């Protein structure tokens, strides 16, 4: 009931960091995103992942990038990780010059399209809005869609908060928890602490009452079939 | 990091079992669903939940039922469980005479609308289609949306399989795993074994090649902030 993580390599960790967007999109700059990319790069470096950082990619570059990655030989790799950092809406992430459907991105890695990863954990970590809604707070064979894990920064339909100085709430917490519990806890448990950290330790502050005192809760979406430990 | 499950009562387990649908919907009968309802009723009975079974409810009866349940005093209850069994589409479940938006159902229990459950685990188990797609297989304050757990029988956009004789693939597995690991494993781990059981042990058989040799993988969606154990 535990994924085999003793392959020669842990695997690739693709980090797409979109900070500046084409003026033709009206998208504002994602200030402080570099802190996330750098934090993620180091965090996954310690977990023994082969990290690749790509900055300000276009909707086409992103799609092509994923295509080429899925066409690689992941035989000696225990898993695959991809972190998306940018603007978004429910079901989509924004490239530098336009929106991209998340399903198109993940489909390249389906159990039948990337045989070298079949049966291996495929982790997608998404730091991007899933809408504009704000939380006011209170108080034999296997499926081709199996073995995927989607760690969303916010719940469906909700905006995703980011501190232009310390990074996004989600990424900050995720890295801290990985750094502290990666050598002990199972992934889902680690992500559950991430949920509590963001839920209890963060709240927005704005001169604009419409964006003030807001909360956030991440969304763990798991199609995994086994427990995941970042160690042997 | 673990939910307080030592309250006087474990909580309510509302099971909505829709078998027959109004002829004015064109919806076929969900044969074998009674096996799920009965299996769920007994499974949760052993976990010490106050089970309430409701059969063939209309879209309005469902909404009203949830409204009255959320208006109850859950002070002495450790948690809340609701199982939905019927036809569905992405984001909706079908009443006896029409479709119902899942968000409208869960909103009654938001951290700010049901104060007696704030900070307590709210579990929604959905055995219903999320589309028509088929898997061919291969080889301080807190957010109002926090502390929710959505255990879906299938991945987004996918059909949900059911055996008219033994019950749905998801419910069969879920009950078996609860019965075997509820006194030891944490909920997410139990649900992960459910994912593997349905993924590896089930495959469709049909004289219609379009529905033959298909697979299924459930979808765990967690906004929980702590580990969940069905025992003290």
């Amino acid at each position: 009931n535990s994924y085999k993580m003793d392959y020669p390599e842990m695997g690739l960790c693709i980090i797409i960091n979109n900070k500046n967007f084409h003026k033709s999109t009206g998208m504002t700059s994602r200030s402080g995103t570099d802190v996330d990319a750098a934090n993620l790069r180091e965090t996954f470096r310690n977990l023994k992942y082969e990290v690749r950082n790509k900055n300000d990619l276009t909707r086409e570059e992103i799609v092509e990038l994923m295509r080429d990655v899925s066409k690689e030989d992941h035989s000696k790799r225990s898993s695959f990780v991809c972190v998306l950092l940018s603007h978004g809406e429910e079901g989509i992430i924004f490239g530098t010059n336009g929106p991209v459907d998340l399903k198109k991105i993940t489909n390249f890695f389906r159990g039948d399209r990337c045989r070298s990863l079949t049966g291996k954990p495929k982790l997608f970590i998404i730091q991007a809005c899933r809408g504009t809604e704000l939380d006011c707070g209170i108080e034999h064979k296997i499926p081709v869609d199996a073995d995927f894990l989607y760690a969303y920064s916010t719940a469906p339909g909700y905006y995703s908060w980011r501190n232009s100085k310390d990074g996004s709430w989600f990424i900050q917490s995720l890295c801290a928890m990985l750094k502290q519990y990666a050598d002990k806890l199972e992934f889902m448990h680690i992500l559950t602490r991430v949920n509590r950290k963001v839920a209890t330790e963060f709240e927005s502050f704005s001169f604009d009452a419409t964006f003030h005192a807001k909360k956030q809760i991440p969304c763990i979406v798991s199609m995994l079939t086994k427990e995941l430990y970042f160690y042997h």
